[PDB]
């Protein structure tokens, strides 16, 4: 069979009564589809184990998920090949710690409570791709070292210098974020993944057979920011962010790299290395958004192609040609980046 | 008064009697300091909760980090602040929850070892200072952004792309893996902070005022990878691994910095981008290890400097002096910078 352990937060106060009455309802629905598990509460703090068919479990807990009572809905351990079932006899067992006043259980509330707001730290550093991984029932450590084709996404604030110079150092911050939360949310429902950020640069990928996505998911940046801009705040600095992104493809190897005590499970290519040259160029070619050939080739869309360039790097010493794509957006978005040369006198006045 | 909360992996096997032993003289040497808290184990696993004195607690807990019956050890929390005692009742009571058969207590052990298991695999993919600041009794996420002036070390191998031109993926990611244990290692023990990787690249620094640190972290690293190379079998990647270092110092921004769901604590800033620019030019100037002449000039022992070039980048237009150190290891480490030029045909027959 298949066993889900999640853990979440109430989104507001819950009464014991409701605890339990979610409880019932839950053994209910539960012993109706052949389904065991024990279901916990701890100051404001929902643990459940739940087991049963695969078919099944994925149902539930697609209604789990959607279901506003909790958030920040987290998957801390997917098995997928069970045989055996650790609560055989409990359709939905609720137990509100809370309530508890026996003598061991409650040296293991602070444990539990405290052994929990530090995962929930942990989390907030965590790159997205581990708990992606972990829901599909694989632990993240065991994933030996791959070659894939990829298509890698890089990105960065034009003229971020001048951002870093004039601004007070909660403004940075705080218009950095804005940039890199923009880009994360429409990277990842586009099929992505936001892998590292290095001073404000993002790095992406995306698979192989996805320039399409690549390129949509960069197009809606662009627009996003477009909307971000002209919906700040009179004098905000965000009425001037814009970015510059570099699309490129190649195989990598996809893994667990780092050091002993920290790793980041991320890529390491040629491409990562060419998407980011190519990013650095968008000043050069007045293009907000520049990709090379194998992009271009390898998308399947009526995209409208621009050539750019034959231009030169690296490495093997040969010319790569260089694509762009030609709509109102990217006109916008690359005429932006004149502008861009000359905002330290309004960011000086904020 | 101080409360300490940790949690630690079992080096070897430990019986109940053991277990409790270490209990029972636990709870006595504690009597005596009027020491206070809890001690559970689970399959393997021990979580301790220490309150009593600031002076008292840090020195029974600089004892049990250096004892060898557990490892892995990791403090969850430390409050600094505390007026209250959660356990006046213990000196030290031990709760063995494996012998533990209780009807509630069961379905809490399985989620107390899935939340552990699982915290340890975030541990994996944290950035280390995340573990300090915690350990020294804040929660990282409320750190407010701030200006500090940092050294900035980056550093990558020489002739990389060789690397993953030659050599199969698990090869490959065993070179990289190498070489950030190395760096990581050295920069950590000389008081500095591994930030990010990207690619094959390291980015680290130290405070301010620590130049001579940072530049003998760097030595230290050289001379590493070269009992490294020297030391590896015949035919080894390894015997080929060569290093580049980048020094460069400024006012930087420090602090949480990223998208909504996924943060690093790290800085960025002009320094940042002037360190991995001086990190690419240790192939044109055929020196292993270059530092900015802040650097320099902040350094306060007597480095055996060398002038190396005036050079251009960035930025504000002005020409920035470069340095390095000249011994017998950086030369040997700057011969290296040309042996790796052609390691290709080595490599290829690995
Ligand atoms: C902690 C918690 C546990 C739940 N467990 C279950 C569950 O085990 N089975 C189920 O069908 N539905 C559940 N639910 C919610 C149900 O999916 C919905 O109430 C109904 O099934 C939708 O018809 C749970 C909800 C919860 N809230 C408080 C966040
Ligand atoms: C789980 C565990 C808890 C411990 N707790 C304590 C403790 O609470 N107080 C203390 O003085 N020493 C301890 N110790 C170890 C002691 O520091 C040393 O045995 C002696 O104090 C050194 O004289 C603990 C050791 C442990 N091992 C099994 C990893």
């Amino acid at each position: 069979m298949k066993r889900l352990t999640y853990i979440s937060k109430f989104s507001r106060p819950l009464s014991g009564d409701e605890i339990e009455a979610i409880g019932r309802i839950s053994s209910q629905k539960n012993q109706q589809a052949n389904v065991t598990g024990v279901l916990l509460c701890l100051d404001g703090i929902f643990f459940q184990i739940l087991e049963g068919e695969a078919e099944k479990i994925d149902r539930i807990y697609e209604r789990i998920l959607a279901d506003e009572r909790h958030t920040d809905i987290l998957c801390l351990k997917s098995e997928v090949e069970v045989q055996e079932r650790m609560f055989p006899d409990w359709s939905m067992q609720t137990i509100n710690l809370d309530e508890n006043t026996d003598f061991l259980i409650r040296p293991i509330k602070v444990l539990l409570q405290t052994l929990t707001e530090s995962h929930r730290i942990l989390e907030k550093y965590t790159q997205p791709s581990i708990f992606k991984i972990i829901s599909q029932g694989t632990n993240p450590l065991n994933i030996r070292p791959k070659a894939v084709e990829k298509i890698v996404f890089f990105s960065d604030i034009v003229s971020f210098s001048t951002f870093a110079e004039k601004l007070p150092v909660e403004e940075v911050v705080s218009v950095v974020n804005s940039y890199f939360s923009v880009c994360t949310a429409i990277i990842t429902r586009q099929g992505g993944e936001v892998t590292k950020f290095i001073g404000d640069c993002v790095m992406a990928y995306f698979d192989g057979d996805c320039a399409d996505q690549a390129i949509q998911a960069s197009l809606d940046i662009l627009m996003e920011l477009e909307i971000l801009r002209n919906s700040a705040p009179e004098g905000s600095p965000l009425r001037v962010l814009y970015s510059g992104i570099g699309l490129a493809k190649g195989k990598v190897i996809e893994g667990n790299i780092g050091s002993e005590l920290k790793r980041d499970y991320t890529i390491l290519g040629d491409a990562v290395n060419v998407a980011a040259r190519l990013e650095a160029l968008t000043r050069q070619l007045s293009q907000a958004l520049v990709f090379s050939s194998e992009v271009k080739n390898s998308a399947t869309k009526s995209w409208n192609f621009i050539w750019l360039t034959d231009s030169e790097l690296k490495g093997k010493s040969e010319s790569i040609d260089i694509y762009s794509i030609d709509n109102e957006m990217t006109r916008k978005s690359s005429g932006g980046l004149e502008i861009a040369r000359n905002i330290g006198h309004y960011l000086e006045r904020v």
